[PDB]
Order: structure tokens, then C-alpha cells, then sequence
């Protein structure tokens, strides 16, 4: 064998996408991390994916969690392990204590278990191998040099035979040493780091690759989720700036807008309506949700601002009635708090939801609802994210963003999303004769040609209503106009 | 090497041995260290740094999620 | 001999630069970091690059 | 001098000043730091100098590095220790152990090295000494309080023996401890303590004397350099405010600012000129190291945002042909990123580069452009350097500056540099009709007496030209004015009709 390395794939929706491919076969892998962050549930994952994808048996070395245990948990992903024992396909080498014995018992053990476990591998002829906790063993009474020397046993004999291990260890501080003895981490060939960064009350599953001896990857913490379907990794890197672009054209629930866009919004694109609180984005929303149902398409609203019923009251005052669109299966509604989540488990909610509805159309209602206490970075982060997914797969979309300052506003928007989108309508206050009048206005749009005018519009139980513009005033975007009354020529 | 059972001075005296012994044959060689904290000591035992007669350091700086290779020469 | 130091160049893109010349001659050369910042690679680049550059066969110590 | 220490000279660049003199006589100054500090080399250097300008034979202990290895070293910076081992002027003493050793020996071996030390002392008749990384003697397996009288024994017995020694030792980290064991900071008599301070991927190295006992001496952190001649260190804050101060003018390159400047610069002066990017700060140095080699005088230039090739097709499009200026041997440019070194660095190139070159004129183009990510209070510090040493030096200087906002700055420098300098040139866009024209103006001189007026000038293939004010404007800061008419078409030459020829004849 003289080519590059060869790499295994893990089905761990993600992990392969960050492993260039997946754990390097014939060799081991070590994941560790601390109490809690999917550690045990990765290496299962392992296997159980190895076994349904490729009936690539597997050994299953617990050193702490009992047989029963494994299994009575794993049923938490849908996965009744019991069977692939029953098939022969998955093997579980109960190597726990039981609550009686002796001691003085050190390496006398990790040469009869490497005895064991060569026994199941040939046995049920195992290409994947998982040890949980190897640390729990030496933690009878070991200090650093002692336990280098155990673990390159091992891994060497495993080296030896041929299986691809992934071994399971705890650290004690989220940043400090990889493991719990500062020595595991030369000892072997492949590194991924588990991290439950806690930060704000509100806690982070991260996954790193930290090093793959032999063969590339990609650097750096990438946000992962822990649910029914097991660990998802979001590769917001990964990525690519490979999406469909069409010229087609769709309506935005607005006559007079799809005007103004010169012709509509492109099926293909991102749609970004800035205004500070009260301009009536959430109207734009409510009406561009409801035009995706006069031609029977499919749509999500995702509301982090309002409840559910609010929704429905302002809505049916405004005409549109979302009750029905609800039984005609047309329209969907979400709603959630911002504060109920973090920007890893929305935009999986999302991603996910849109999924089991193949929606044509998705709005998102206050995008600057979900920045609420999150850093700015992790929200753009959020937005590549959910922008992107909505991009390549031909869903055009409209998300809200609520300005904090209304009247005066020096930029469209704060967090500096603006790039991050094809076309910008963007609703503003004026103040006109002591009364504060709205405005509406194509800022961008990146294919069209749109109006260039600010327009005065009102909100009746009718809709929105766009006027004139405000011809005859000075300084309109800052907010406090000019009128300008020119004596003409004056003759 | 000395993941065997060993502290600081009887880390330094064998290093010094090592390197010296090198140094007579006429060899120009190149040692690997392994760290435990991208901005701690230079090596494991605190010893290597003043002992060699020059040193380089890798690091991969990790900071917001994303990490940085720099190499420095001491 | 009875003047400065002498260096070997490495090749390794750019070190050389940073080294103003590369290793210093009939010396060793610490080069640490953390798990996966490159140790065992440049110590191989080092090696390779002496063979494939100027015919200088190299000993590799694992 | 009123010092109750009489201390010895080091003559190593600066750190006489920062210790009041040098080393006291007959004690040991600890000087430690982490690795690749300077430690070998300030010891080394400190015997060197004792031998070559006082003849004073020097002994030279070390623990770790070989005899053969500290003479191959030191040619790198140009001295032949070899030799002076040769006159029996340098004696090194070889305490480092074998590549075959044993396990057990740090006692009666201190105690044998004593009695060693005194030997060569007394055979050679040296007076001063050195002791490199006593640290590494113990590290054979020993704790603090059999460090402390192994030292205390030591030291003791060297100043008893009358020697005025150095010591060198090692610490972990950059502000954490002074020594190793933490003991050496109380059992010597000085300690003087050598930094690497990282920081921003950079490196600052800086030396620091804690304690003299018995003196008064300079506190805090001192940046210094090692080169090709080894350290050097930069009393920033030993420099004095006595430069000399005159009343004689030079010309700016361009006549009407001179003007405008109550008659030409003064030359002993630190000018400023400041303006958004565009402005044409660049020109105006131009000309100004121009005139300097017009006139058979030496000026360098120090460019750090354009290249030496395009410093110069810029140059000759205002006409003024550099070229010839490199040739005549009157102008020298410099040319270096700000992010090619630290401060300490530059600081020392520019000393340096004027001194080999002895220039009359100075012009630093772009202060602003060495601001890059420093530390204000690192870059002030730097600033005060190269300003102050050009005052005492009576090297007129020009300096630049280009201000983060174009049109709307409401100050001279976003680095409040403003009362370091002694005049100041501002330079500034004016939205006149859709139009940006530039305006330069005589904010402030120290001297003299400069018109108060900002003038529109316009930028040629000539260079500049300065025209007059708009005296009808308000607002004119605001970089878009006001335009209020009491009148303009007032007189200045009305008669209309056919006032003009064309290119014909007139
Ligand atoms: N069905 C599920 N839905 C959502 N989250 C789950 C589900 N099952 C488990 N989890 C989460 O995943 C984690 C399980 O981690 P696991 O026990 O597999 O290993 P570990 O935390 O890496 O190591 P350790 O053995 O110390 O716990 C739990 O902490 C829990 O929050
Ligand atoms: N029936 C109605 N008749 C006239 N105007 C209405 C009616 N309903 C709502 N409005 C107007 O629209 C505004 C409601 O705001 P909307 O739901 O459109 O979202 P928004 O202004 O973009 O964001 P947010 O609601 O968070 O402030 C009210 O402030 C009001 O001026
Ligand atoms: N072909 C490749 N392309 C890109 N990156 C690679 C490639 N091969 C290896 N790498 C990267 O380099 C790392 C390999 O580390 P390397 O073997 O150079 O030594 P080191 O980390 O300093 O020593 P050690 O890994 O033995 O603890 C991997 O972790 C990976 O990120
Ligand atoms: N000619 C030179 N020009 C510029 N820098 C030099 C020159 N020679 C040596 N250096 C620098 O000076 C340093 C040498 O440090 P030195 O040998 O004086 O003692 P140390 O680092 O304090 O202690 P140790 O001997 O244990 O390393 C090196 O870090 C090197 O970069
Ligand atoms: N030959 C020329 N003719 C007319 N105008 C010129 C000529 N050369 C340069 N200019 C003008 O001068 C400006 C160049 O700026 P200059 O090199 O003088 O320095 P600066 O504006 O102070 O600083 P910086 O170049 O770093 O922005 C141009 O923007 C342009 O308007
Ligand atoms: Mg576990
Ligand atoms: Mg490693
Ligand atoms: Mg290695
Ligand atoms: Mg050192
Ligand atoms: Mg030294
Ligand atoms: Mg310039």
C-alpha cells in the first residue's frame, strides 16, 4: 500500500465533511472532551452508522457504563443495539469493575483486555472499534509516564491488527490540557476535541479536529447539535459559493413594490427589509407569505417577536386570513423565542423544519430578534447559515431586521448583514407637519433595475398603500425633512 | 524519552547530554518538543529552552473558533 | 573554523528567511508547539529537503 | 558625582546612564531573563568592554555553554575573544559538565569553584567577572533554601575577594518571579532584569533595573537592541530638554508657504504636516527634501507607505528628479513597512541611517503610518525619540500624518502628537460645487509670525501652487462649505466686454 491515507466515513452527518473523509482507517482516533459533551454518544454513532451503512461489524469497549446501560440509552436515537448483538454485528466487551474486589492489579489487566478484545475483533471479524473512558482505568493510581506507556500499548496492538479505534476521554477545563493527563494527545495519530463552552448561561456544543497524522482537514471549532438523530455538525464553512442563480421573478404581496423592484423579487434571492420598530416590516412579511398561498406554493413564517394567535389578530386586520392558509397545508408557522435556543439549535430547527415542508417561500420575522444577546460574529455565523441553505436550494427569502435607532439611522443595517443579501427594502419614519409619516424604499437590488424614489405609504385594515414620494423636501433620510417651498425662479 | 518516570534536572542534565554528544560528531540536527499550552513554557519540562543553542517555536493559536499557525524563532 | 557561524539552508519556503540563512551548522535546533502544530512534519521537510536539494543524506530519529 | 557607590563603566550603550554609572564596585548585579534575552551577551560584552578600554583583565565562568562555543558566538558581533585568551587578558573558565557524566555534585564543587574562581582571578589579576546561569548549577536536584546559601556563600565570597561581578540567570515567566527559585531577587546586590515581551505577534526587548543597593538609578522598563554591535538601549526617558534653539530660516521647497511661514522654516524646528489621505502630504516632503540637495545639503527620507521606485515616478511627475539626487550623493531614501520591525527598531534604523549620512534635513513620511496597531503610549514614546534627538541634533524635520476621517476632523492628530511638534502645516478638501479642491494652511508656529490664512492651492505637473482664500465661505472646516455673498463680484479687475486674446497674440 503506497498511495495517500485512506479514510473511513462516519455518517456522522458532518464529521466526514471536516475529515476530508473520516477517521484514517487502521488507526485511532481520540475524542475527548468533558462530563456531558456526546463523547460516548459519538462512539456509538460510530459503530451503530459502521454496522446499517457498510455491515462493518463492531467491538464496543465500555470501561465504566454497563452493557444494559449502553443500550437502554442509545434507544434515545432510535437505536435497539440489543438486535446487532443478537446479529453478531455489534459486540458489547463489558470491561467495568464489578463493586467487589482486590487491587496492585496495574498493567496486569491492559495485557488479558488486548487479549479480549483481539478475541472479539477476529470473533466477529470487526473493522470498527470504540473504547469509552479509556481514562477511567488507570484512574486506580497512575501518574503521566505510567499511563503513556499503557495507551501506546494499546493503540500499537490495535495499529497491529488493523482496526480503526476511536477512543474516549475526559478533560476537567473546556481550554486547558487535551486530556486528563497531558499525554494522550502524542500518543495518538488523530485528535478531536468535544467542547460544551458554557459562556452567557447559554452552552455551545463545538466539535475539532485538532490533527490528522498523515492527511488535511479543517481547522478550527465547528458548532454541533445533540438531538434524536445524534450529532449533527454544521460545517458553516464547508459550505460553497456554488448556488443556483435564476432570473425568474416572483411577487412580493405588493403590487407597487414588485413595481419598484422593476418586475419583483428573483425567485433566487435574499430579500432584506430594514425599518425601525413600527415601519410595518412585519406587514411586508404577512403579505409576501400570503401571495406564496394565492398560488398554492408552500411557506414558513418564522416569528421570534409574536405569539401565534397576535399573529393571527394583526394579520386578519390587515385582510389576509391565516386561519385559512393553515388547513389549506399552504402555510406553516413556527414561533419561538429567541431566548428558548441557541443560534446552533435554531437554525437546525429551520434547516430542518423546511425540510419536511419543501417550502417555497420562508420569512423570518426580526433577524435582529435572534442577535439578541448572541456576539456578533456567531450571528453572522448564523445568517451564512441559514441565508446559504435558503440560497442553494432555490427558496427565496425575506428576513426582518429591526434597526435600534428610528429616525437618523446612519446604516442599514447594525450588525452589517447588508452584503450578505441580494435586494434591500428598506422602510423609514419621516416627519412631516408634526406627524410621523412612513416611506418605503428599494435600496439594492443586485439583478432589476428598482425605482430610485423614496415613497410616503400608509397601513389601512387594506394593506399597505404606497404613495408619492416627497419630492419637494430636503435631507429625507435623516429623518427630520426640509421642505423646500423655492420661490420658483421668483419671475 | 523521558516519559519514563523522570523531573526537571535529571531531564536537563540528559538533554545536555543528547545535544552535546551531537555537537561533537558534527551533526546538525533538528529536535521536536511537545507543549501543553500555546502560550506556557516552551516545552514540557521547563528545561529544553536555555539548553539548546537555538530554539524555534510552532504554534497553532486557536482564538474565536478558528486556529492560527505562526512559527517563531526564539 | 574562526569567524561567525555558518548556516545550512532548509528550503522550507520562506524559514529561510526568517533564519537569515537556515540552521546554524553542526548545531541542533529546538523546535516545539503543541499537539498538530507541525514538529515531526518540519523535522521531515528538514531531512527530505537536505537529500533532494544538495545530495545531503539525512538520519531520521523516531 | 554625589553617589555614596562608586560604580564601574560598562560602556555598553546606554546602560551607564540608566544605572547612574555602571555597576557598583566590588558587588554582583543579577541580570535575568527568560531565554534569548541578552543575558550571555550583556555579560560577555561587560568583560569585553572592561578589556578593551580599561585593560582591566576579565574572568568568565560558564555552566552550560562551551569554552570553544562563547568565542565562536561572539564573532558575531566582531570581537575576537580568542585573541584576549591569547594575551591572558580574558580568561574563560570551563565549569560546564561532561557529555558522559555521573549523578551528585553541587556543594563541595560550589565550594571547589570558589577556591577555582579565586585562582584565575588572582592569577590573571582580573577585576571583573562573570557567572553564566548559576541557575543550572543546582538543577540537579535541589529547593530554595539550599539555593539561597549555596548563592549567598558565593556572592559573598566574590565580594570579599573584591571582584565586581555579574550574574546571569533565568525565569520562567515574562512578569512572574525574577529568578527560578525566587531567592536569587534577595541575595544579590542589583538586579537587573531583560525582557522578550511578545505582544501582538512582535517582540520588545527592554531592560530594567529593580534595585541598586545603595544608589539612585533610572525605574521602570527601557527598550534596547541587539545588532552587529551588540546591546544597545534607549534612555527615552533620560533624554534631557536642553536642545539649542535658533532663529535661522529654511525653505519649505515651496516659496509662497515660506511666506506663509513668516519666512521659511526655522531650523531647528519639528514640523508637522497633517491632512486627509490625498491631500498631498507626500508632495510637499518631496520639495522639502528637494531644496535641501538644491542648495548642496544632505537630507534623508523615510518612507513607509510607498516604495522606493514609485516614491520616485511620483517625484519626477511633480518634476524634481530624485534619481539624480541619489547620485549627487545629497539625498538618501530609506523606504520600510512599519510592520518589518517594532518601534525600538525603526527608532534605531533612523538613528543609525543619520548618523552615517550626517543629514541637515530629516522627513518622515507618514508618523501615522508607524501608529499601525501600536500602543499609543508605545508610539508617543517613539515619536518624543526621533523628534527629540532631530532638535538636539539641529536637523530640521518634517513629519507627516494623515488623518483617519477625510473632511470632519476635528483634530490635528488622532494621536494628540499636537504639542510635540513646533509647527504645524495643514492640509484639507474642500467640497466647492461638486468639486474637491485642496487648501492648504499655517496652523501654528512657534517662532514666528505666519500668515493666518487658508489658502486654495491647486497640485500641477509643476507641484504646487498656492492661490488665495475664500474669504466668502463659512463652515470651511466642515470640509463642505457655506457659500454667503455680501458681495465677490467687487472690483479686482470688473471691466467687461473683451478682456482676454486667445492663443493667437495678445
Ligand atoms: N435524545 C436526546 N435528545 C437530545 N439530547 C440528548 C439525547 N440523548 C442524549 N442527549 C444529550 O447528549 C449527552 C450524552 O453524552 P454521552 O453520555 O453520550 O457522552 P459524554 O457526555 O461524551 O461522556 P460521559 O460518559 O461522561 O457522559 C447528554 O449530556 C445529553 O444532553
Ligand atoms: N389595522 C391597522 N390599521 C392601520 N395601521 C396598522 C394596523 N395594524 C398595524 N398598523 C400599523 O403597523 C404597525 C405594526 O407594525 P408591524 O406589525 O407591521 O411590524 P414592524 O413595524 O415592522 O415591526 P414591530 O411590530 O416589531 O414594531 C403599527 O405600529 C401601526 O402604525
Ligand atoms: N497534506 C496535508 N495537507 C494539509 N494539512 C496537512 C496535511 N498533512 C498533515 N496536515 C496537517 O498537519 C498536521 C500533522 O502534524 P505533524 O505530523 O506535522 O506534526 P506535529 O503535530 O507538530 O506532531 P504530532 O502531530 O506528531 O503530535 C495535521 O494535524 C494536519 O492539520
Ligand atoms: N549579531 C547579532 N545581531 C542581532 N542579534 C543577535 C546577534 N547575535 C545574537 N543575537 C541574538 O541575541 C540572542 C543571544 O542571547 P544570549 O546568548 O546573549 O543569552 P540568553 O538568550 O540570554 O541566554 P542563553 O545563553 O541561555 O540563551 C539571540 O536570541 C539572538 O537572536
Ligand atoms: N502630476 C500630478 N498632477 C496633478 N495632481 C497630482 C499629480 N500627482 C499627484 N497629484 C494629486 O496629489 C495627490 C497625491 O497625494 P500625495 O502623493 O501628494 O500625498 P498625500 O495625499 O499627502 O498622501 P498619500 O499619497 O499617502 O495619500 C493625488 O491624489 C492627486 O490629486
Ligand atoms: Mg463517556
Ligand atoms: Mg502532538
Ligand atoms: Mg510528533
Ligand atoms: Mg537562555
Ligand atoms: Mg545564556
Ligand atoms: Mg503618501
Amino acid at each position: 500500500e503506497h498511495q495517500a491515507i485512506a479514510k473511513m466515513r462516519t455518517m456522522i452527518e458532518g464529521f466526514d465533511d471536516i475529515s476530508h473523509g473520516g477517521l484514517p482507517i487502521g488507526r485511532s482516533t481520540l475524542v475527548s472532551g468533558t462530563s456531558g459533551t456526546g463523547k460516548t454518544l459519538f462512539s456509538i454513532q460510530f459503530l451503530y452508522n459502521g454496522i446499517i451503512e457498510f455491515d462493518e461489524p463492531g467491538v464496543f469497549v465500555t470501561f465504566e457504563e454497563t452493557p444494559q446501560d449502553i443500550i437502554k440509552n442509545a434507544r434515545s436515537f432510535g437505536w435497539d443495539l440489543a438486535k446487532l448483538v443478537d446479529e453478531g454485528k455489534l459486540f458489547i466487551l463489558d470491561a467495568s469493575p464489578d463493586p467487589e474486589g482486590q487491587e496492585v492489579v496495574g498493567g496486569f489487566d491492559l495485557s488479558a483486555l488486548i487479549e479480549r478484545i483481539n478475541y472479539a475483533i477476529q470473533k466477529y471479524r470487526a473493522r470498527r472499534v470504540s473504547i469509552d473512558s479509556v481514562t477511567s482505568v488507570f484512574q486506580q493510581y497512575d501518574a503521566s509516564s505510567v499511563v503513556r506507556r499503557e495507551l501506546f500499548r494499546l493503540v500499537a496492538r490495535l495499529k497491529q491488527i488493523g482496526a480503526t479505534t476511536v477512543m474516549t476521554t475526559e478533560r476537567i477545563e473546556e481550554y486547558g490540557p487535551i486530556a486528563r493527563y497531558g499525554v494522550e494527545e502524542f500518543v495518538s495519530d488523530n485528535v478531536v476535541i468535544l467542547r460544551n463552552v458554557l459562556e452567557g448561561e447559554r452552552r455551545r456544543r463545538t466539535l475539532e479536529i485538532l490533527k490528522l497524522r498523515g492527511t488535511s482537514h479543517m481547522k478550527g471549532e465547528y458548532p454541533f447539535t445533540i438531538t434524536d438523530h445524534g450529532i449533527n455538525i454544521f460545517p458553516l464553512g464547508a459550505m460553497r459559493l456554488t448556488q443556483r442563480s435564476s432570473n425568474v421573478r416572483v411577487s412580493s404581496g405588493v403590487v407597487r413594490l414588485d413595481e419598484m423592484c422593476g418586475g419583483g423579487f428573483f425567485k433566487d434571492s435574499i430579500i432584506l427589509a430594514t425599518g425601525a420598530t413600527g415601519t410595518g416590516k412585519t406587514l411586508l412579511v404577512s403579505r409576501f407569505v400570503e401571495n406564496a398561498c394565492a398560488n398554492k406554493e408552500r411557506a414558513i413564517l418564522f416569528a421570534y417577536e409574536e405569539s401565534r394567535a397576535q399573529l393571527l389578530r394583526n394579520a386578519y386586520s390587515w385582510g389576509m386570513d391565516f386561519e385559512e392558509m393553515e388547513r389549506q397545508n399552504l402555510l406553516k408557522i413556527v414561533c419561538a423565542y429567541p431566548e428558548s435556543a441557541g443560534l446552533e439549535d435554531h437554525l437546525q430547527i429551520i434547516k430542518s423544519e423546511i425540510n419536511d415542508f419543501k417550502p417555497a417561500r420562508i420569512a423570518i420575522d426580526s433577524l435582529s430578534a435572534l442577535a439578541r444577546g448572541v456576539s456578533n460574529n456567531a450571528f453572522r455565523q448564523f445568517v451564512i447559515g441559514v441565508t446559504g441553505y435558503a440560497k442553494q436550494e432555490e427558496i427565496t427569502g425575506l428576513f426582518t431586521n429591526t434597526s435600534d435607532q428610528f429616525m437618523g439611522a446612519h446604516s442599514i443595517t447594525d450588525s452589517h448583514i447588508d452584503t450578505i443579501t441580494d435586494t434591500i427594502i428598506l422602510l423609514q419614519y419621516v416627519e412631516i407637519r408634526g406627524e410621523m409619516s412612513r416611506a418605503i424604499n428599494v435600496f439594492k437590488m443586485r439583478g432589476s433595475w428598482h425605482d430610485k424614489a423614496i415613497r410616503e405609504f400608509m397601513i389601512s385594515d387594506k394593506g399597505p398603500d404606497i404613495k408619492d414620494s416627497f419630492r419637494n423636501f430636503e435631507r429625507i433620510i435623516s429623518g427630520s425633512p426640509t421642505r423646500i417651498t423655492v420661490d420658483e425662479k421668483s419671475e
